[PDB]
């Protein structure tokens, strides 16, 4: 895109603040940012806030979100669709033009781990170019296993294709399939979807801990067969809804846009790969590492 | 197929009648019919009754079906396999030759949303050419959420490939992935699997309604990540069996031939896309529209 | 691989023995063996014990497995990952070098139908070349439907690609998708993943029986839409965990590495195909036959 040539906008922090007991303001940007998706390979991504996937949003069940999108792209319109909310797509997920802003208000009344993405036609183009992320809606009454959990992380799976190639997006195999992690607190890792970061800088844990991961497969096109090597999921909650509760799974099937909360134990020290078990995708990048030490540091 | 050149058989209505409290007669045809699957693109489909997917069949749990197939194809044999029934495939799903008829009897003793299709080798060829559909078996005791439901529709997802090309069927990506809707009553829309009808003529609803969709992904080859934009499914029943009950899902994973009953609320007026969230397939046709008005008309 | 040219190692029996009430010794080989995967087509497979998929392992919930792998491959290292166990992947799933042995100890504390495979980088290469199988962990308290079951079989789905072709493994469609069956007792069939054996030599049953199948889709890359023609699954237990219980399904979605216990009735005599309903894969080999007779023999 000629107007994107030499555009590289620096990442903007997510702006959030609570304005009432069940009302929250969120402000995000649409912006064009270069991300290194594999060693030596830059993708000029269409992003929220200069991250792909975008920043993590965490709200509580029953919050109303008053959301503002500032479009920094000089030519392409962008929009936001949150899977968490009930809204009118043709009134509330509409396009925000270049250098313009839009504000929208809608409720999050279901707990879970939800995809968000741009809703601008062709949606495939916006998702594939990087406009995806996750919003977590915390359940009012928690999960039944909350007392047993020691440590929490967020992981997101996405694909990358040949740059802005609609034929490849529609008809091709992914070039790369990747994990990223987003921070539930400062001090947690917060990364972009790339083939290497979570191998070189693993997630940490301590021997004996019960780990909770909040996971979402944003696609755009593939399903995921999510598995942690060396363990079995003790509990699974499909889409993060506490009522959707499975036990003792080896692997969790996730549709495109599907989420889960998964919990498992790590019993021995060592390095534990995290994969999609569709091993063509794992080979193309989708392996993250969990390093489990006798202290929880390293 | 040389004997199909210039054959275009007009659609025949489904013939059904109840002959006892738990016995029902159904008569269907196998016939060759041109269907416009995308603007300007005719597919000479192998069909039941001149529709692809075929006509909707609705029976009650515990009905015995006395089914007749009349084969109008002048050269190719066809057969019927209903997923709803218990039967002997080699005695009851057998081929009916050209210009011949066959009658078969079998029970439907499980509730749900079931695929039907031809069982004639190679089955892939018959399904891909259009010989698929859905049979709904109503549960004797209903669903637990029946009192909350305001409006019901049936949607079916299928793929189309290059015309009668067994290499493409086996090894290729779909050319088109489409939705259709079938009528649960006269006045409901009843359409074929095409890229456009349910965009140009949306399904209707009224603000505030709880909507039930009975859905099946007939394939032949792909899985589906079924999602309604702007809402969250309040309740899901896998394969339409009332015992298989999930809540608060964003997206429902359907195998090839898999079904579901899904229920959701629409809270604001506007146009609500209905997608598979495998967005390469949505881009290739699989977007239907739900128009929600302040009165339920337009 | 030049050191594999003319290597064809004969199949070795699985060596197992119980050494305490909750301790079991298993000894397996890694070996190179020619298997006929389709008529006229030999694949020089990388195998456990000269079978692909490997031999069935059955243990009880809470058993500790003391596992030895003898690597008979003259050049390539191999390793074992059992999905059933809790272990440290970097200490317990490590490579065993050529002509060397390794012993590892880990517990199986969850019931179900679990994949096993090599863990040697690149894992995709080892799985695709044939290093996969299933371990069944029996539940201490059985399944709730155990009294109703008449007959049990194990079926495994896998893919084959162009021989040892990493480009094809990562980017290509499968050449063949196949079922095999493994014996739960001597007298049961025990076969390799090929396009023909379970068509030419069907599984047997008797009219009226409730059949239990323990199934796993080992991949490496595809999902499975598992279906028995002519029946409906009465009960399904996802991953073989008795708590994960669905009823009345037509088709079961399995991720890559996913398992299930499924149970169904066969009401009439005849031949009942067993398929993945992703019919491109069924066309490429994944159809097995169940022959149901008035006596249970033939
Ligand atoms: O309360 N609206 O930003
Ligand atoms: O065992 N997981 O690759
Ligand atoms: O009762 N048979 O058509
Ligand atoms: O939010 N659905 O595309
Ligand atoms: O008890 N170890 O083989
Ligand atoms: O009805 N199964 O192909
Ligand atoms: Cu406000
Ligand atoms: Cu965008
Ligand atoms: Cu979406
Ligand atoms: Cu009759
Ligand atoms: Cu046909
Ligand atoms: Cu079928
Ligand atoms: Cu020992
Ligand atoms: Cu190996
Ligand atoms: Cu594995």
């Amino acid at each position: 895109i000629a107007a994107h040539k030499g555009v590289n906008q620096a990442p903007v922090p997510l702006k959030m603040e609570r304005v009432g007991p069940h009302d929250v303001h969120i402000e995000m940007t649409a912006q064009i940012t270069d991300i290194e998706i594999d060693k030596g390979k830059i993708y000029k991504a269409w992003t929220f806030n200069g991250q792909a996937p975008g920043p993590l949003v965490v709200v509580n069940e029953g919050d109303t979100i008053h959301f503002t999108l500032k479009n920094m792209d000089p030519v392409v319109p962008h929009s936001m669709d949150f899977h968490a909310v009930h809204a009118s797509p043709s009134k509330d997920f509409i396009d925000v033009m270049p250098n313009k802003s839009g504000t929208f208000t809608y409720p999050a009344n279901k707990p879970g781990v939800f995809m968000y993405h741009a809703g601008t036609k062709p949606v495939l183009q916006h998702i594939a170019n990087g406009m995806h992320g996750v919003i977590i809606v915390k359940p009012k009454n928690g999960y039944p296993t909350d007392k047993e959990v020691d440590r929490e992380y967020v992981l997101i799976q996405n694909e990358w294709y040949k740059y802005n190639d609609m034929n490849d997006f529609q008809n091709g195999v992914p070039s790369y399939v990747v994990f990223s992690s987003k921070a539930l607190k400062p001090g947690d890792p917060n990364t972009n979807g790339d083939t290497f970061t979570l191998k070189e800088k693993p997630l940490l844990a301590k021997v004996g801990e019960k780990i909770r991961l909040y996971i979402n497969n944003v696609g755009p096109n593939e399903v995921s067969s999510f598995h942690v090597v060396g363990t079995v999921f003790d509990d699974v909650y499909l889409d993060g809804n506490p009522n959707n509760h499975l036990q003792g799974m080896q692997t969790v099937m996730l549709p495109a846009s599907g989420g889960a909360v998964v919990e498992f134990t790590v019993t021995r020290p060592g390095t534990y790969p995290i994969v999609t078990h569709q091993f063509n995708h794992a080979q193309k990048g989708a392996v993250a590492m969990l390093k489990v030490t006798e202290t929880g540091e390293d």
